[PDB]
């Protein structure tokens, strides 16, 4: 056999530190224990092994976030900051984000226009299930609406316009004769506020003192509804400035932040620019999909965001590239239900 | 019925054929040839005269824009304006063969940083420690110096001091679209695709134009000189009245999120685009609307029932410029 | 009529209650609902018992596995054998849950090399040039030192020469089929799939057997012992034969490529498959097989048309064992 | 404003080295010059810019294979390896392939079996243009078959089956009275040679001495006639043993090689396999669609190639991350065809 060929293949190795962990899967002999299945992702390899090292990194902000000490929420050891794209909300992930923040188990919530305004319109009409192969003709025609594989009638956006145009009247009246300056994360809590519905999300961050930031609150429903009433009563102002000034104090005032962004795109960007201010987050988890080779930021593996300094250096960031639809139940399942209690 | 064939290069190196036979040779290939006809399309419908009746509903606009027979609404993602597309979209707004922009905060602010200081290339593989220690920004394969956002911080300041100055001695009511206007008549430079806006009258939308450099230079001007607003709410109506009042629309989108269904709802307002070309990278299958293919927008109404959008799945870098070559800068005449 | 509704961790962690709503969650959450749904149907068909005609045209296969009312395909690409889901395959092969194994040849070689020394795990941004110069070789995050395959080649080389032997002196005609079960039985150790497949009379087949380290030791072999055939022509008269003569089939596929092409290559012998779940990260739009999606497979007669096929978008080594926890592992009992 | 959020964004930078290239796309103000267009992708990024490298490798390798110096073709001074999917002889870059094995422009085929036969079905019958979208039931009841946005009817295998079962008949003749061992590269050197077609890849291949290797030549409509054959004809082997000691030989003995491989899967490692007999091959650009995070093979980076010993340590791979059918005949035109003239 050609001596040069088994020297390539038949090379000699280094022996691995002792501290080196082998590959295995869970055993199902042993039967079925949900949660020593979900802790062998760890050994399992591939994204598995990035779940695992996820459950890991939340679970070291929360036990930072539970060491004892322009907003009136209080400082705690570490401000975690949750991040979802709107689809989220159409999906069932709205439950498991309401129960984040009825339970103030994070601090700072960022998302855009349609993950305000279904959280809100899913207290007046549900959204169904369907497949993503339905045409758009044969849909339209039936006045349903495609989010993927879900379906919301068109009656549920009517039902939200019979719902918001007084709400946005009064916004006006109180603009205009109480001084008040309105931007989206205020407009976000008088509509929590409103909607009066324990299944609410936005319900459960003004109550419980949680600011939600969105920037382009005007790119949905919500921004056709303001579109067509300003030509009713006209004036509303939304400003964004102010916003930006609330979200990047809350991370420069803070002890200790955290990151736990499902997507990408404004959500995530907003959140780790804001974090750039403090010289970059203590502990991240990135949930999503895209991919870094189109040079999208949506896409931006961590390590592109600690050239920039929005994460920290000494930092170990996790992504797991995987439908948050997915994973953040499971995550979620390992790290704050466990900590509930101590939430309480 | 038309049979598959790739271009045979016996015939030798003759490039307007090659990129001909791009729709014949299938996959993606097929669809760049689909995405050219449906761009072509967009174009002969644009140079269209407008009847008597036609120009007289388009005309509600107050818009300064001269009106046309088919509106092209263009959107793109910030990387795209990091990348050399910049130069592709510059062409595009210099020559007025586009008629609304949509672009996200880095797609405005890198534009204007690139007039003052260069972005380079790179690898998607550096580490970001070591970028970090001596001040180099990763964006994908490219790099930007730090100094590149000192000498936009300098540039900037003195502007935010005067809308300040504008918006309380003569009732200014700022907006994303009037500040990029004012920024790209700044800039005073042939190489920005916002000088030519300005210049063309061409409105450029960014609702969330605090997500990025522009927004960090806001905020730390805000506690020397405290006041500046943006309001979102008067942009939403602009943007949507250039598509109510259009005989025809033609979208044509690069890459996704806000910039693709901010311009898609605007159509919603007329019951949808003539014409649709998306150019993205992103899949279905996660319910993103990033990812959803043109028909996901039909059910909306934000594309009529009887266009005919395309999708190519590729990165725009690739593609983009090969479709300009084919459709616009074969027109070049028509738009001087 | 199903409306969307994620599970309410106010009922606190009920782990079944919280698997079980995937299917209301959306997205790839129902995908998963679904896939669970369409495997359970696989499994309770298995367990149906054949009549007296149905146990005469099956029994028409010399196989002497026992025949059951579903046939179940178990198709996986290399990488995840390299991976802990080895683990699970080797479940579902000890207890005879699935009837067919289709691997490529890092599927079989790793699992085997396992039983000698261990793979662990690493970083998918590891640089080659280092991992070279200490011979650790990468397989994405995980890390195979070159070791490992020296300890291989002193455990298979004296199989070989048996192997050539037995074809010269006993008439053995080898195939990557009867290869595997010879290995299996020789590893002789019960973590391994390929015991438990020759214990249990399960064919493993894999027609490019030669693409791998496998591959590397009969070549070096070949120069020593000369004359070693492996005949792929009758390994596919076994798959198809194994899907001609089942009353039911079902394809449990992960990943892509041959893999996944072979498997629904034998199930158009029968004009399709009567149940399929496909886990894989494809896309279609470059046109590959491996990206195709199952209703690409219905228009070949590979799935049958009244099937209700399931793909799950997702890296397998996440979903496989939260698939095998509600399916297989609830119906242990059945199987022993 | 805070003074530690200014000292994290407006961070001092350190000058790059001088041969720093700055990005900047092509300028329309120019025209139109379609070479100096392709040119500029280099400077564009992101995808661009590897396109750009990949046609700067590809000419390395053919500017080494054109220096003066089992089988009987001649060595070059480059051998050159090209790997493709079988999805892609059924597209059009079925025509830039056979033009290139047609002038000896590369030297070792590999691909899978799809990729054979539906060089030779092109030949009988022809294949179609449709959709994605396209629904697998109403194709089925009308006879076609999908691949991909490609549309191929049942027909065109019915004509192969009436082409290839006599060539069958004499290849099983030829085994058992003339000692014919059969492997993969030997069948489809004589399907090519029965084909007599100068639109055939494979035509051309056994005219030039170019061997094709398919270990899985089975995994096909090529493997259903064999299997119907084989009741009415038994006896024919298809051997893989021997095929690997040819495509390997062709590695170890090479005074240099380049690997150029579109797609994944078998056809992408069964090439790099081979160029670790040598310790790995001296050039390599990879065109494919798949994503590293899942451990693919299909989806490794070229570095992780290296690791192994399949790429030299001193190479330097390029993957471009690009759907084929969209950048092989770009990068064709500004390589292979620009020196047409020293080739022949
Ligand atoms: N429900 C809707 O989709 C909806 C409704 C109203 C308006 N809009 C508007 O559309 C715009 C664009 O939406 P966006 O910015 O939220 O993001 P997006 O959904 O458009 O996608 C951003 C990226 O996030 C990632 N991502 C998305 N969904 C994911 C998931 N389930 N798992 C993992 N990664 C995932 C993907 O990589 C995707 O490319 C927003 O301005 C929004 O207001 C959308
Ligand atoms: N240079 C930058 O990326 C940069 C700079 C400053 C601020 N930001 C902020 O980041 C936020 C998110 O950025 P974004 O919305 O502009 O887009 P993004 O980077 O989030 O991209 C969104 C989607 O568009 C698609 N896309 C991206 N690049 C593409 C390409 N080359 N070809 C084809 N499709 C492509 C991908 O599917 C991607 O998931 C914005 O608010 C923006 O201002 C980014
Ligand atoms: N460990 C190894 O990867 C290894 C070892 C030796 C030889 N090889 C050889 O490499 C060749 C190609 O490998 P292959 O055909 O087994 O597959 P592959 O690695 O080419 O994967 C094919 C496709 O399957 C899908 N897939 C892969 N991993 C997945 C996952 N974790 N979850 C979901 N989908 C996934 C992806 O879409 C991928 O493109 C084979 O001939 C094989 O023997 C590989
Ligand atoms: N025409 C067909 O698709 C066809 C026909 C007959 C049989 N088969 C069999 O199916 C099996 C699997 O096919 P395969 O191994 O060729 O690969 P594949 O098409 O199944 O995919 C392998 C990987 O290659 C990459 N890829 C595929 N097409 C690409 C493109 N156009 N551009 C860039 N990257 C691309 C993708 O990442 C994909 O995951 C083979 O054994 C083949 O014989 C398929």
């Amino acid at each position: 056999a050609p001596a040069g060929a088994l020297a390539a293949v038949l090379k000699h190795s280094s022996t691995l530190p002792p501290e080196s962990t082998q590959v295995r899967g869970y055993d199902f002999n042993r039967g079925v224990n949900y949660r020593a299945l979900l802790e062998a992702f760890g050994t399992t390899g591939f994204q598995a092994t990035n779940f695992g090292r996820a459950v890991q990194q939340v679970n070291a902000m929360i036990e930072k976030k539970l060491e004892p000490l322009q907003s009136r929420r209080p400082l705690t050891s570490c401000t975690i900051f949750l991040g979802y794209t709107s689809n989220l909300i159409s999906s069932g992930i709205r439950e498991t984000i309401r129960y984040l923040v009825q339970h103030n188990m994070v601090d700072v919530l960022v998302t855009t226009a349609g993950g305000v305004e279904e959280d809100l319109i899913k207290c007046l009409a549900p959204t169904y299930l369907g497949e993503f192969s339905l045409r758009g003709k044969e849909l339209r025609e039936n006045g349903i609406n495609r989010i993927g594989n879900l379906l919301v009638p068109n009656e549920n956006y009517c039902k939200f316009e019979d719902w918001l145009m007084p709400i946005l009247d009064q916004m006006v009246m109180e603009q205009n004769t109480e001084g008040v300056k309105w931007t989206p994360s205020k407009m976000i809590a008088r509509l929590g506020k409103e909607i009066n519905n324990p299944e609410s999300v936005y319900y459960w961050a003004q109550k419980n003192h949680i600011p939600v930031f969105s920037p382009a609150l005007t790119d949905g429903s919500l921004g056709d509804m303001i579109f067509f009433h300003s030509y009713k009563n006209p004036g509303l102002v939304l400003d964004i400035v102010e916003d930006l000034r609330l979200i990047n104090t809350q991370a420069i005032f803070a002890k200790c932040t955290g990151m736990i962004i499902l997507g990408g795109g404004v959500v995530k960007h907003h959140i780790a620019n804001a974090n750039l201010m403090r010289n970059g987050a203590d502990y991240a988890v990135y949930i999503n999909t895209a991919q870094e080779f189109d040079g999208s930021d949506s896409g931006a593996r961590p390590d592109e965001a600690v050239s920039w300094g929005x994460i920290r250096v000494d930092a170990q960031p996790v992504k797991v590239y995987a439908d948050a639809s997915l994973v953040f139940p499971l995550l979620v399942a390992e790290t704050f239900a466990q900590k509930m209690d101590a939430f309480m």
